[PDB]
């Protein structure tokens, strides 16, 4: 593959290469490949190359930085100073951001580059990236398949080798979906552990929501672990785990409210029996397990609050705040449920989603769609199940690449951890990766 987010800071570091070189270097794979995939759809490289400069006078003056001169992109829903920030929305094309978001301003601060921005679906309401805007982003896997969304440019752009880093946006499975998909790394962190300071709706200026957060994206387990640090309101509690022997699993291949194709669960039970192998304890029930399906009963019924803004259709009669404060309470009692769970295992080993990466839907409307699992038409939104886990009670999820289905398409590991564990998460995927070589 190509040279890694912590490689090319390195390098540039050493003298194997100039930040400009490596910029340069950047914008030659993209405009080699993207034609047919599309990931990168705001392009700001003129200004790049700027900063690639600068970052070079400050090598050449004693300097260094943990990512200075490393080129990458971010998603584009996140505000870098001058780039439009449209969220797919027609009328937001011309939404010129006037201040870095907190993300982008912290990378920066390590010294990153930025050479533009990676494609979304409208409203980052999809799990596809595909709007009148940019147009689609297609799977650099299989081009006939979703890249994944609503970070789906984000996660091609990384699987197409094209820059090394990334950082995505997720409140339902946007950042493990579309790494699942493309077969790259994917960080859905601890609920409130990073700034989405700069991820608003286009022309808004407001509080984040609940459910969503900012996490990174790459190609290896080192970069998100280093992104992370380098983004985290503070920092973040390091990783306790340095072996798979005796860590405690519970994995769930089954969900009462979504079906898996048996070759994601074969993948996912593989990376289980790996573990095991050496010396994890892998198991497969427990009664502190939360009833997974008023979880996601829960979840959906405040999800659809949440990005509605609280608002109700003509005739109907919208959530009181009381209401919706009775709404939080049961999200508090259900993440009660997951502190006990944790008292008894490391990680949650279980699918990102029921499917590898599926065809272009041209249909809006999730309740038309389909996804055949096992041979069978299964409903689309039903998987929202498997990623409902840890957006709702908070948790960090990582999606890794475990394997490839029978058509070459990556099927990914969701491991999931407890609340501000995020370097557990990322360190055990780590393992879980050495395991599968072994
Ligand atoms: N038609 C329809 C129904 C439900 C949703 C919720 C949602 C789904 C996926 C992501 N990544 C974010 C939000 C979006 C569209």
């Amino acid at each position: 593959s190509e040279l890694s987010a912590i490689e090319t800071a390195a390098a540039i570091a050493g003298g194997s290469m100039t930040a400009l070189e490596a910029c340069d270097a950047a914008i030659a794979r993209i405009e080699q490949r993207d034609g047919p995939i599309n990931a990168v759809v705001v392009r700001d490289f003129d200004r790049a190359r700027e900063a690639a400069k600068a970052a070079d006078g400050e090598v050449a003056a004693g300097v260094s930085k943990p990512l200075l001169g490393v080129p990458m992109t971010i998603k584009e829903s996140i505000d870098i100073a001058g780039l439009p920030t449209s969220w797919g929305f027609a009328e937001h094309a011309d939404h010129i951001a006037t201040a870095d978001s907190v993300v982008v301003s912290r990378l920066k601060a390590a010294g990153a580059v930025f050479l533009g921005k990676t494609n979304i679906p409208v409203a980052l309401a999809d799990w596809q990236s595909s709007n009148p805007n940019y147009g689609r982003t297609n799977n650099p896997h299989d081009l006939t398949r979703s890249a994944g969304g609503s970070s789906g440019g984000a996660a091609a752009a990384l699987a197409a080798g094209m820059v090394p880093l990334e950082y995505g946006s997720d409140i339902g499975g946007s950042i493990r979906v579309p790494a699942h998909f493309c077969g790259v790394w994917g960080l859905k962190t601890t609920f409130d552990a990073v700034s989405l300071e700069g991820h608003y709706l286009p022309r808004t200026d407001g509080a984040r929501g609940e459910l969503g957060v900012v996490g990174p994206m790459a190609r290896n387990p080192q970069d998100l672990a280093l992104a992370l640090d380098l983004t985290s309101r503070i920092a973040l509690p390091i990783a306790r785990i340095d072996t798979l022997n005796g860590l405690r699993i519970l994995l769930l291949t089954h969900h009462p409210r979504a079906a898996a194709d048996s070759a994601v669960v074969a993948a996912v039970e593989k990376a289980a029996e790996s573990c095991a192998a050496q010396g994890a304890q892998v198991s497969t029930s427990n009664a502190d397990l939360p009833d997974l399906s008023k979880l996601v009963s829960d979840y959906t019924r405040m999800l659809l609050i949440v990005l509605a803004q609280g608002k109700a259709p003509e005739g109907t009669e919208p959530v009181s705040l009381n209401a919706w404060y009775g709404m939080l309470d049961d999200q508090a009692r259900t993440i009660r449920g997951f502190d006990r769970l944790f008292d008894s295992f490391d990680a949650i080993f279980c699918p990102v989603l029921g499917t590898s990466a599926f065809p272009h839907s041209d249909e809006a409307d999730w309740g038309k769609r389909t996804l055949t699992i096992d041979g069978a038409d299964t409903p689309f939104g039903s998987q929202l199940a498997w990623i409902s886990m840890a957006t709702y009670c908070g948790m960090p999820a990582l999606s890794m690449p475990v394997g490839t289905d029978a058509n070459g398409l990556p099927i990914g590991l969701q491991i999931i951890t407890r609340n501000w564990s995020d370097h557990d998460a990322v360190r055990i995927g780590a393992l879980v990766a050495d395991a599968l070589a072994a």
